[PDB]
């Protein structure tokens, strides 16, 4: 099997069924303790969740879903009737986080979309009946993250006080993306410092909140 399977059945093993919580906690001792893997992570993820219960978004789009650690820690927190849609274009893992939504109890409130970013976000208005996002979190590959601002944009996808939230701007990095949202009048950004998950290295999360064209 894979590391991804591993991760899978150790939560399975080790969690709660319909308990969000027991499943992070069961993601970040395997991850600690067994196999790193590119998870969030609790350092991250504790910044995440202030944001989350900050905006209260009625409506999420993720990139990159992974394991659906991400899904699981931001769906747990979001408000009866609200939603996130995530996309991860790796059919295996797409597998992987259903199933972990599914064993967290979190599957009505998210859709995994399995496909690419440049493919999935021009649909979004009219396949997924999605007017604007709320809150957008980026945690795919690192040098998708201007390109597929850009394109949201284009997509009419944001509105004033649309919050993205960026994993991974320190490392790997995403520098073109930080320099533009930072050089931009359309967007306000702050920077959380951090670590990267599992590991006693800085890293951080960049949000940009968009402020209109
Ligand atoms: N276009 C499109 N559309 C949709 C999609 N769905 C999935 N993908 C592709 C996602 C591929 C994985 C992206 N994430 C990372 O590479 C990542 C890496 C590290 C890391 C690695 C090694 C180190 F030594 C240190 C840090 C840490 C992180 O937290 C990361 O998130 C998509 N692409
Ligand atoms: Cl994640
Ligand atoms: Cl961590
Ligand atoms: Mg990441």
């Amino acid at each position: 099997d894979t590391k991804e399977q591993r991760i899978l059945r150790y939560v399975q093993q080790n969690a709660k069924p319909g308990d969000p919580q027991s499943v992070l906690e069961a993601i970040d001792t395997y991850c600690t303790q067994k196999e790193w893997a590119m998870n969030v992570g609790d350092a991250k993820g504790q910044i995440m969740d202030a944001v989350i219960r900050e905006y209260s978004p009625s409506l999420v789009l993720e990139l990159g879903a992974y394991c659906g650690y991400s899904a699981v820690r931001m769906a747990r927190l979001l408000q009866p009737g609200a939603r996130l849609l995530t996309m991860e274009m790796n059919p295996d893992y797409a597998a992987i986080t259903q199933q972990m939504l599914n064993f967290a109890g979190l599957q009505d409130k998210v859709t995994i979309l399995n496909g690419a970013s440049q493919d999935l976000i021009p649909q979004l208005k009219k396949k997924y009946d999605v007017d604007t996002l709320d809150m957008v979190f980026l945690d795919h590959w690192k040098d998708r993250y201007l390109p597929d601002t850009l394109l949201l944009e284009k997509c009419g996808l944001l509105r004033k006080g649309t919050v993205l939230l960026a994993d991974n701007v320190i490392v790997p990095g995403t520098p073109d993306f930080l320099a533009y949202v930072r050089g931009s009048s359309s967007f306000e950004c702050t920077h959380y410092s951090s670590y990267l998950e599992y590991m006693k290295v800085v890293d951080g999360l960049e949000k940009a909140i968009y402020q209109g064209p």
